[PDB]
C-alpha cells in the first residue's frame, strides 16, 4: 500500500529525462518507453495526471506552442498491433 506514494516520483521520471523546456505534452515521454515496446505511461501518466494536478504558472510556456500545432497524428497511422 505504500507503493502508492513510490508512483509519485515515477512520473516525474516522463519529465526528468526529457526536454519539457519547449513542449510539455504527453507521447513523448511514452516515446522513450515505446522504443523497446513498453506503453503504459500513456494512460498512467494521464491517470496520475488529474491526481498530481500541478498548479498555474508552472505550464512552463510563455506565448509559444508549434508542436501544439503540428498536429502530429502519425502515431495512430501505424496502430496495428495484434497478439498471438
Amino acid at each position: 500500500e505504500a507503493s502508492s506514494t513510490a508512483i509519485r516520483a515515477l512520473v516525474k521520471k516522463l519529465i526528468a529525462a526529457e526536454n519539457p523546456a519547449k513542449p510539455l505534452s504527453d507521447s513523448k515521454l511514452t516515446s522513450l518507453l515505446s522504443e523497446q515496446g513498453i506503453m503504459v505511461a500513456r494512460r498512467t501518466v494521464a491517470k496520475y495526471r488529474e491526481s498530481l494536478s500541478i498548479p498555474p504558472s508552472n505550464q512552463r510556456k510563455q506565448l509559444v506552442a508549434n508542436s501544439s500545432s503540428v498536429d502530429k497524428l502519425a502515431a495512430a497511422l501505424e496502430h496495428h498491433h495484434h497478439h498471438h
